[PDB]
């Protein structure tokens, strides 16, 4: 579980989005597992714009922030989980590290701020959904 609070926008895993998220929707994408909803207050998190392939993510199923090297945002295949079956997901960066399904929402961060959130993985791999290619999050 976890969200990005960038201004009056809550960024969540689409598969973990609440009735309130859909009742106050902005943008969503099934192939990216990303949903942005509206908020009644500006947030405490800033977004990264960069091509960094290193940072740190929160792994809830360890209560640890792990340093990680991670791929650039691109197309990958995922295996069956509690939410989705074995499918492909886009704009998804991968790294070596522990992730279960419940680790989704945990933030990934580089020097430039928030890179994205846990969304995918398996077999000592963790997959992050990129929010760096969503520049509109900073404004409006
Ligand atoms: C981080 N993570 N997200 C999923 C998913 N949404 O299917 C997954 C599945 C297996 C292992 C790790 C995983
Ligand atoms: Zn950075």
């Amino acid at each position: 579980s976890g969200a990005i609070y960038v201004g009056n926008y809550r960024v969540v895993n689409r598969h973990l989005a609440t009735h309130n998220d859909w009742a106050n929707l902005v943008w969503e994408d099934s192939s990216r597992d990303l949903l942005v909803s509206s908020t009644t207050a500006q947030g405490c998190d800033t977004i990264a714009r960069c091509d960094c392939q290193t940072g740190v993510y929160y792994c809830s199923s360890r209560r640890k922030h792990y340093p990680v090297s991670f791929s650039k945002p691109s197309l990958i295949f995922v295996e069956a989980s509690e939410y989705y079956p074995a499918r492909y997901q886009s704009h998804l960066m991968l790294a070596v590290g522990h992730s279960e399904p419940g680790d989704c929402g945990g933030i990934l961060r580089c020097q430039h701020g928030v890179v994205g959130i846990v969304s995918t993985g398996g077999n000592g791999l963790v997959g992050f959904a990129d929010v760096r290619d969503l520049l509109w999050l900073d404004e409006e």
